[PDB]
C-alpha cells in the first residue's frame, strides 16, 4: 500500500520544518483514493499543553478565498449573476464608481486595477466605510491588465455574490454552503460549544494571536476549520459529481482558469499548475513577489477546466497561522496542511512537495 510509507515521510516533511520555524502544532490530512491519513504534531496551545488533533479548529486565513469563490460559483450556476456583469449592477451605491467599468471577473481574479492587498486601517468593520472606500477608490493599473492580489478585490467578489443570492454572506456559508459541503466544524464564528477545540495562534516572541474583526473579514480570511473538516473540502473539489448538482456544478465553476502568471493559472481562489512540477517552481508561484508585487498577467483565449494533470492550491495566513492545501484530480490526491504560527508559504510548499513527490515515486516501475 502507498499509505504504509506515508508515516516516515510525513514526519520528515513535517518535523524539521517545525523545528527551524519553531512551529508549535500543525495538522497534517491526506485523501489517497477518498481515504483519509492524518498526522498530527505538537500543541494546540501551550498555555494549557492541549495537543493537536483532526479535530483542532485553526485559523485558514486566505484559504477561505476557496470558499468565497464556491458561493459565487453557486450563485453564477443559480443565474444570479455573470462573470461579465459590471460590479455595481449587484450594489446599486457603487453605481456612478469605478465599480461601473470593472467585472466580478476582475474582482475575483484580481485585475480590477490595483486594489491594494488590504484595505487601509482607517476602513473599519461597517457597511457604509466599505461603500465608502470603493466609491471613492480610483485604480492604479487598466483593468484586465495587472494582477495584484487582494482582499478587497475577491472580498467584494464574495460580497457581491451575496448580495445577488439576496442574503447575507455570513448566513449563506453558514445555512447553506458549510451543510451542502457536510462541513459541521468549519466556522466564520466559533460556537461556544466549539470554542475548547480553537488552537491559539502565536507570532513573533510567541504573542498569542486569533484573527480580530476586520471588513469583508469573512470573505476574505475568516474561516476557522479542522484539518478533517478541510480534507472534507478537498475531497469535495476532488469529486463534485458526488454532490448534489447545483453544488457540484459551483464547484466545477472554481476550477476554471483565466489567465496565466509564469507557471500559474489563476482560477476563482483555485491557483493551478501543471503535475509535475518542480520543487522550485510551486515556490516561485507561491512566492511572496505572488503574493506582494503586480504582474503582468497572460489571457487565455478561452476559460481553461483545470482538471486532469494539474495541481491546484492554496497558501492562507492570518498573524497567528499558517494554511496550505492542495490536491491534483489526475492522482486522486488531497493535503491539507495546518499550523499555528504563520510560517514561510516556501516552507509549506517544501512539505507539500514532499509528500506529493515521495507518493509519485513509488508508481514506478522497478529496474
Ligand atoms: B491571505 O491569507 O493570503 C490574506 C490576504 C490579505 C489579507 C489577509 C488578512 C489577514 C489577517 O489580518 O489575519 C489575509
Amino acid at each position: 500500500a502507498p499509505a504504509d510509507r506515508l508515516k516516515a515521510l510525513v514526519d520528515a516533511a513535517v518535523q524539521p520544518v517545525m523545528k527551524a520555524n519553531d512551529i508549535p502544532g500543525l495538522a497534517v490530512a491526506i485523501s489517497l483514493k477518498g481515504e483519509p491519513h492524518y498526522f498530527s504534531y505538537g500543541l494546540a496551545s501551550k498555555e494549557d499543553g492541549r495537543r493537536v488533533t483532526p479535530e483542532t479548529l485553526f485559523e485558514i486565513g486566505s484559504v477561505s478565498k476557496t470558499f468565497t469563490a464556491t458561493l459565487a460559483g453557486y450563485a453564477l450556476t443559480q443565474d444570479k449573476m455573470r462573470l461579465d456583469d459590471r460590479a455595481s449592477q449587484h450594489w446599486p451605491a457603487l453605481q456612478g464608481s469605478r465599480f461601473d467599468g470593472i467585472s466580478l471577473l476582475d474582482l475575483a481574479t484580481y485585475t480590477a486595477g490595483g486594489l491594494p492587498l488590504q484595505f487601509p486601517d482607517s476602513v473599519q468593520k461597517d457597511q457604509a466605510q466599505i461603500r465608502d472606500y470603493y466609491r471613492q477608490w480610483q485604480p492604479t493599473y487598466a483593468p484586465g491588465s495587472q494582477r495584484l492580489y487582494s482582499n478587497p478585490s475577491i472580498g467584494l467578489f464574495g460580497y457581491l455574490a451575496a448580495r445577488s443570492l439576496g442574503q447575507p454572506f455570513e448566513r449563506l456559508m453558514e445555512q447553506q454552503v458549510f451543510p451542502a459541503l457536510g462541513l459541521e466544524q468549519t466556522h466564520l464564528d466559533v460556537p461556544e460549544a466549539a470554542l475548547a477545540q480553537y488552537a491559539q495562534g502565536y507570532g513573533k516572541d510567541d504573542r498569542p494571536l486569533r484573527v480580530g474583526p476586520g471588513p469583508l473579514d469573512a470573505e476574505g480570511y475568516g474561516v476557522k476549520t479542522s484539518a478533517a473538516d478541510l480534507l472534507r473540502f478537498v475531497d469535495a473539489n476532488l469529486h463534485p459529481e458526488r454532490l448534489d448538482r447545483p453544488w457540484a456544478q459551483a464547484l466545477d465553476a472554481t476550477h476554471r482558469g483565466y489567465y496565466k502568471v509564469g507557471d500559474m493559472t489563476q482560477g476563482l481562489g483555485w491557483e493551478a499548475y501543471d503535475w509535475p512540477i518542480s520543487l522550485k517552481r510551486l515556490q516561485a508561484g507561491n512566492s511572496t513577489p505572488m503574493a506582494l508585487q503586480p504582474h503582468r498577467i497572460a489571457r487565455l483565449p478561452a476559460p481553461q477546466a483545470l482538471e486532469g494533470q494539474r495541481l491546484l492550491n492554496k497558501t492562507g495566513s492570518t498573524n497567528g497561522f499558517g494554511a496550505y492545501v492542495a490536491f491534483v484530480p489526475g492522482r486522486d490526491l488531497g493535503l491539507v496542511i495546518l499550523a499555528n504560527r504563520n510560517y514561510p508559504n516556501a516552507e509549506r510548499v517544501k512539505i507539500a512537495y514532499a509528500i506529493l513527490s515521495g507518493l509519485e515515486q513509488q508508481g514506478k516501475v522497478p529496474l
